[PDB]
């Protein structure tokens, strides 16, 4: 079988991921590498009207005390549903084409973000921002699609000092500069990296749950559970009278563990120039898991889908 | 050769008697080899959020009275459906690794009160018909429907409208409001749902038949696909955006491999149970994947029952 390489570039916004993805794709031949962008058109028009604007305005009105936590929660929750839709449909239609893990790949797909950004990371960060309930975050978690073979996720590293500067220069439509949220999303993705590493080192959250009382992966020692995403869900809403988690929520953490544990995580240093990031990323692709496809004509099919998506939903 | 499992999801519009019927069925067979997974009422009322059902009907009423907008109702409705579906989504997700391929009576029989597509497809779709959910939110939920495992048997109900209205009047959940328009909306969706499975199973291709919505198996105008000829989903030239079209490809994949069975509810509670029992003879069993899958699955079902059933 001809092989496929899927690479998801993810992390907090404002690091330079989108630039890097494009520079990477620009190096390859037209028909052997494809770019799958953020579905901005879906976010802005097709799925709903100006969703990103909605998200930032809602947080702001919560901060100012013009709307309650409950009102913010219903708006955040449905906005996040909108945010994630194109990532979910795409994952669902790619799924039947992916075979076992496996010499240049016949096709490379570079994604701007993985489904877990909209289905886990931003929800979790909004929870920390007090604009979502942890129960709803766990409902998103339980709906995370099965983790396909060869899921390489690249997360970013960037000093908070540089990140804030970089963010303060940016001007994306609908966004408001919010360093509280920036701190939250950076913490959330750091926990994520740690959660994969913890899981891959044999860590079991049920065995470690009692240790709770409040980065990098594919390297280093097993993290403490308090430095993983599990620590977020020791919330009084989720706890039974006896002090343990209600089973329904523990089952969602089991789902979180199953999804994250088979992922191949790499860290990219964004503290450099765009061409630097690009070449740093290129080197990282060397140690990345490829997969087979299930039909010989899966490669063109997958190619059309990626280009159709890019054309329809890219900015 | 691993032991066998029978999964039976009893579904359909509310107010037909689905939850009485099943409780009785869970009395005949040995308490050990059959488990009744009830409606997660405790999650709906307390665990996930405060009185979700009340929240849902009150929102539709307020929109009906023109006290809130289509948009305000939709954001409220969407979040609430997420809450409603959560226990269904976790359960399916933890059960999946345990499901083997298709297959001596079943070592274990699970009877669920509803399947994940109730909260992920049917109710969202009915609320869309009710003007309180956007068709893009619906296809978002569709996009998240877990892949259809082997042996997914769904029992749907049949009941004449007037008789159903009578039962609804006495089977009102806490916070619920009697709404004959939602009743009709939800009955139509489940009607279209049954048609959609047949359409797909008989070889129907939505992309091929799509043009017929604007100009042997049901007509596409009698399937769930007709609902998504909504102007919100369409480009200036009438075409479906690809992202929605793909969500329709997922919907087709998911429903095609479900095994649907119709249970006539227009009879005595005892007769409903008897009918449900003989319906099981045609249902698909699966093996499980590990030796200890059976008692683990049992524990899941019993714990769900204990923690979330009212
Ligand atoms: C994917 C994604 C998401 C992006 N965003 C924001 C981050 C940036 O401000 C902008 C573009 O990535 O949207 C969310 O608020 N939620 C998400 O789920
Ligand atoms: C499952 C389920 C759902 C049930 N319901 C309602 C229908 C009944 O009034 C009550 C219990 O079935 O909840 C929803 O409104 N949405 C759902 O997703």
């Amino acid at each position: 079988m001809p092989t496929l390489l899927r690479v998801y570039i993810d992390g907090p916004h404002g690091m330079g991921k989108t630039t890097t993805t494009q520079l990477l794709v620009a190096l390859g031949s037209r028909d052997d590498i494809v770019y799958v962008p953020e579905p901005m058109t879906y976010w802005r028009v097709l799925g709903a009207s100006e969703t990103i604007a909605n998200i930032y305005t809602t947080q702001h009105r919560l901060d100012q005390g013009e709307i309650s936590a409950g009102d913010a929660a219903v708006v955040m929750t449905s906005a996040q549903i909108t945010m994630g839709m194109p990532y979910a449909v795409t994952d669902a239609v790619l799924a039947p084409h992916i075979g076992g893990e496996a010499p240049p790949p016949a096709l490379t797909l570079i994604f701007d973000r993985h489904p877990i950004a909209a289905l886990l990371c931003y929800p979790a960060a909004r929870y920390l921002m007090g604009s979502m309930t942890p129960q709803a975050v766990l409902a998103f978690v339980a709906l995370i699609p099965p983790t396909l073979p060869g899921t390489n996720i690249v997360l970013g590293a960037l000093p908070e000092d540089r990140h804030i500067d970089r963010l303060a220069k940016r001007q994306r439509p609908g966004e408001r500069l919010d360093l509280a949220m920036l701190a939250a999303i950076r913490r959330v993705y750091g926990l994520l990296a740690n959660t994969v590493r913890y899981l891959q080192c044999g860590g079991s959250w049920r065995e470690d749950w009692g240790q709770l009382s409040g980065p990098q992966s594919n390297a280093g020692p097993r993290p403490h559970i308090g430095d993983t995403l599990f620590t977020l869900f020791r919330a009084p809403e989720l706890l039974a009278p006896n002090g343990d988690l209600y089973n329904v929520f523990a089952w969602a953490l089991d789902v979180l563990a199953k999804r994250l544990r088979s992922m191949h995580v790499f860290i990219l240093d964004y503290d450099q120039s765009p061409a630097g990031c690009r070449d740093a990323l290129l080197q990282l692709t060397s140690g990345m898991v490829q997969t087979h496809v299930t039909t010989p004509g899966s490669i063109p099919t997958i190619c059309d889908l990626a280009r159709t998506f890019a054309r329809e939903m890219g900015e």
